[PDB]
């Protein structure tokens, strides 16, 4: 088993590292390295809860959308922390690119991200992207509600 | 070598267990689990900076402030993620509790929680809690922005 376990880890690493290093016109491909039934999306909203991409089809749609409105974007600083589970994964990085949302002014959009990666049978079974969503607010020009922090020790 | 990477990680796991459950009046020694230089704190802000406490001391006192503003907090759903690095841990969970912030009601706060440990010779070096701060504005009754969705894929 621990070689079956070995293995998978390997493999999957490998997967997380091209993931994370795909730009451009390649990001139209990247739904390939999904399950057909893959998830991909956003954990992390204004709504509080999940915006996730349902399958691998949706996920090639959405890559398209993706590159219009980040469409120089790239994930710098990358930590690949493997785990006791060799088909789970997490990320530690940064992200930096323009952001061209519908509606909003052009802006550059910088943030901390954590990435989840859990794989099955060799491919992503769901990717999960974790940020502070109030930096996304300020590249769009939406002003950020602030704590108010007299009361509390500094 | 190996030897000492497994010890290090089975004994390092022990202290992101404890550190994950303990509730009531023993938090007001959980500081002792860090090394006398270690920081804490919180890395999703309003401000887009961390708020970081540093030393075991002033982890002492931000103790008798977090008792006082999450009086009740417990993690829920807590799954622990060794990595790599027998002295990295990652853990994914939720948390709820009262939240009585100075100047503002009393509220129920609920969020989901990516925590980062880091050690030092049997002892935190550095915790990072990373949530979507939205969730603590609701708590807060802060007025959330919403991301208009009218020009996006749906
Ligand atoms: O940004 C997204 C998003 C949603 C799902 C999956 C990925 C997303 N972005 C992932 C961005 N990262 C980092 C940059 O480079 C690419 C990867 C948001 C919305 C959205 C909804 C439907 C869509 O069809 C497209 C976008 S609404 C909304 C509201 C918020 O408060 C914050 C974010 C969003
Ligand atoms: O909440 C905190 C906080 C700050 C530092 C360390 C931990 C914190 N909270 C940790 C909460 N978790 C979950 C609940 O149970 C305990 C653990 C925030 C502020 C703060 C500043 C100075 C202080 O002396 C005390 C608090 S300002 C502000 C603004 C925001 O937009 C969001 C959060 C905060």
């Amino acid at each position: 088993e621990n070689r079956a376990q070995v293995a998978a880890r390997q493999h999957n690493r490998k997967i997380v590292e091209q993931y994370m290093h795909t730009r451009g016109e390649a990001r139209l491909k990247r739904h390939l390295l999904f399950t057909e039934d893959g998830v991909g999306g956003l954990w992390t909203t204004d709504s509080g809860q999940p915006i996730a991409i349902r399958g691998r089809e949706k996920l090639g749609e959405h890559a398209v959308w993706s590159l219009q409105c980040f469409p120089d974007w790239v994930w710098t600083d990358i930590q690949i922390f493997e785990t006791q589970d060799p088909n789970w994964f997490w990320v530690e990085c940064r992200g930096e690119g323009a952001i061209v949302f519908p509606g909003y002014p052009r802006g550059q959009y910088r943030n901390h991200f954590l990435h989840s990666f859990r794989f099955e049978n060799g491919l992503i079974k769901e990717q999960r992207e974790f940020m502070n969503p109030c930096e996304q607010f300020r590249s769009l020009g939406i002003e950020v509600p602030e704590v108010r922090r007299d009361g509390l020790p500094s």
